[PDB]
C-alpha cells in the first residue's frame, strides 16, 4: 500500500467544496471513452498547475467512476472487486433512492476560485460527452460542525488508521491504492431540528453538543446516530472516512448535508447504510436523502492505465 499513489480520499474535507455528478451521453461509446481517457491525464495536470499557482490553498481532488460507467467504457477489462450499482435501500420507516450517474468529482480548497477553476478546466474535455446529474456547492461551518451544530468527523480514523480503512490494499492488487466513494445528498428539516432542546438533539446524535464528548452508553438512545451507523460485525469496529459537508440557500431556507464516505470496503459503507435505514436512525427524522450513488476512485496509476487506453 502507498497512500502517495491515492487520490485525495483520506483527510481534508475543506473550507469550500464542490460536488459534481455527470452521466455519459451513451450516443457514441468511442468518442465518449476517448474524452474520459483525455480527462484522466488532464485532471492531474490541472491539479499540478493550480498547486504551483496556489501552494498554500490546500487543493484536494477525488474523481470517480460508477459501476455502470465502468461496464460501458471498459467492457473487456478487469473491474474492482466491490464495484457495484447502487439502486437505493429499502428501509423500515424510511427508504433511500438510487441515482444513475457515471462520473463523480469532489473538489475542495481554501478559496472558491480554485474549486471553480478545476471544474471549469475539466469540463472543456467532458462537456461535449456528458450531462449534469447533480451539482452541489458546500462549505465548512463553524468549528467544522455539521450544519445541525455538532462536530463532524470526530470518530473518523486518522493517520495510519485512515490508510488502513480508506484505500484498497493487497486484496485487489490491480486496483491497490484505489477507494470506493459513496455520495448521498440530504435535505434537513431545520425548523423541526431548531425547535428541539439541546438535550433532545444530543439524544438524536449520541454526543454532547458544545464539548462534543460522547455520551456514556448508559445515557444513549439505542437509535442514536452514533450507535446505529456503526459496523461492528465479527466484533471488529469497521471504519470509513466521512467528510460530510453543509450546503445551503439560507434566503430560501433550503439547507442540508452532502454525505461523502471513502472506504477500502464498499461492503462496510453499505452495511452502515443498511443499519441506519432498517433500525430507524433518529437523525433520519430530520434528514431526507434525495440522491445517492457509489463510485470507484482510481489510484494515480490506474488513471495512467486509463489515459494510455489499457482498459
Ligand atoms: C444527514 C447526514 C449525516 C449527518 C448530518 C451526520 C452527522 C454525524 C455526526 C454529527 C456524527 C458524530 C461525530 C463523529 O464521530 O463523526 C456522525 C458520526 C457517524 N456517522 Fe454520520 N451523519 C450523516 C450521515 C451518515 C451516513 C450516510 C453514514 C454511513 C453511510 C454515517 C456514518 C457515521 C458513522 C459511522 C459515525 C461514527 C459513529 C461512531 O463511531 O461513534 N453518517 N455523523
Amino acid at each position: 500500500v502507498n497512500p502517495q499513489r491515492s487520490q485525495d480520499v483520506y483527510r481534508d474535507a475543506g473550507k469550500n467544496v464542490l460536488f459534481l455528478m455527470l452521466s455519459l451521453n451513451r450516443q457514441d461509446q468511442t468518442n465518449e471513452k476517448a474524452a474520459v481517457e483525455e480527462t484522466a491525464d488532464r485532471l492531474q495536470a490541472i491539479k499540478r498547475s493550480l498547486n504551483v499557482r496556489y501552494p498554500d490553498s490546500h487543493l484536494r481532488i477525488a474523481c470517480g467512476i460508477s459501476s455502470k460507467a465502468w461496464d460501458y467504457l471498459f467492457p473487456q477489462a478487469p473491474k474492482p472487486k466491490e464495484l457495484e450499482d447502487f439502486t437505493g435501500i429499502k428501509g423500515d420507516k424510511y427508504d433511500a433512492p438510487g441515482t444513475p450517474a457515471d462520473l463523480f468529482f469532489h473538489v475542495r480548497a481554501d478559496d472558491q476560485s480554485l474549486t471553480y477553476e478545476v471544474i471549469d478546466e475539466i469540463m472543456t474535455f467532458l462537456r461535449p460527452v456528458t450531462k449534469v446529474v447533480d451539482e452541489t456547492h458546500g462549505f465548512r461551518y463553524f468549528e467544522g460542525r455539521a450544519i445541525i451544530g455538532f462536530v463532524d468527523g470526530t470518530e473518523n480514523p486518522v493517520d495510519a488508521d485512515a490508510v488502513e480503512w480508506g484505500i484498497i490494499h493487497e486484496e485487489d492488487p490491480e486496483f491497490e491504492n484505489g477507494s470506493y466513494a459513496f455520495a448521498q445528498k440530504y435535505l434537513h428539516q431545520m425548523d423541526a431540528w431548531k425547535s428541539l432542546s439541546t438535550e433532545q438533539q444530543e439524544q438524536v446524535i449520541g454526543r454532547r453538543k458544545f464539548t462534543d464528548l460522547e455520551q456514556g452508553d448508559e445515557d444513549k438512545n439505542q437509535r442514536a446516530h452514533n450507535v446505529v451507523s456503526q459496523d461492528n460485525r465479527n466484533d471488529v469496529e469497521h471504519k470509513i472516512i466521512r467528510m460530510n459537508v453543509p450546503f445551503s440557500d439560507p434566503g430560501e431556507n433550503v439547507t442540508g448535508t452532502y454525505f461523502i464516505g471513502y472506504g477500502r470496503y464498499w461492503d462496510v459503507t453499505k452495511t452502515m447504510l443498511t443499519n441506519m435505514f432498517t433500525k430507524n436512525d433518529l437523525l433520519l427524522d430530520y434528514s431526507t436523502p434525495v440522491n445517492g450513488q457509489v463510485f470507484f476512485i482510481p489510484s494515480i496509476d490506474t488513471l495512467d492505465k486509463i489515459a494510455d487506453d489499457e482498459y
